[PDB]
């Protein structure tokens, strides 16, 4: 069974976002499982049509306690459900909690193809971690504070050679809650020629 988040895993605080849950495998139950200190289980009845099995389940209001760790699974039982394998894990994160950071990009937004660009986030508040995002992929880069317990105003993400162009975010957290960043920065478009 596989799960992915629409539109995407940043969920800001409040807003909703639907976690679909789908197989090749025709399941007449899907259980979308949080774990972590809030552990839960939703289930929803199957839906098939082109031959695939699939559930939407919409993550309620965001709120702290609905950030974490995501995995389905199928079933085809009556409660107490015989589970299938479960499916990769997938993070849901709340944002929009602190002051947005700045992102820039230091050749600059506009770039040529083979050239290197980096771009740097940054903030009067210190965070303990930044994020940096890309529209349209699932890896996201981060840079820590480190050993230090007082966070860092600070961080550069080297991109290296320009290639592809993109629409970057970056986000700032706090090491005793890592699910829970900041309101995202402007959005910086790169783009290669």
């Amino acid at each position: 069974p596989s799960l992915l988040a629409h539109p995407g895993p940043l969920v800001k605080s409040e807003e909703t976002v639907i976690l679909q849950c789908w197989s090749d495998v025709r399941f007449e139950h899907f259980l979308l499982h949080r774990e972590g200190k809030y552990k839960d289980t939703l289930h929803l009845i199957g839906e098939h049509h082109d031959g695939v099995s699939k559930a939407n389940f919409s993550i309620g209001p965001m709120m702290q306690d609905l950030a974490g760790t995501y995995r389905c699974y199928g079933s085809v039982t009556h409660s107490p459900y015989q589970l299938s394998a479960p499916s990769d894990p997938l993070d849901i994160v709340i944002t929009g909690l602190y002051e947005k950071p700045s992102l820039s990009a230091q050749p600059g937004p506009t770039v040529l193809a083979g050239e290197s660009v980096t771009l740097s986030c940054s903030s009067r508040s210190s965070y303990d971690m930044y994020h940096l995002s890309r529209e349209g992929e699932a890896h996201e880069r981060r840079f820590s504070a480190g050993p230090k317990v007082n966070g860092t105003f600070q961080a550069d993400f080297p991109l290296g050679p320009a290639t592809h162009g993109g629409t970057y975010r970056c986000f700032g957290s706090f090491r005793d809650s890592p699910y829970e960043w900041s309101n995202s920065s402007d959005p910086l478009l790169v783009s290669v020629t």
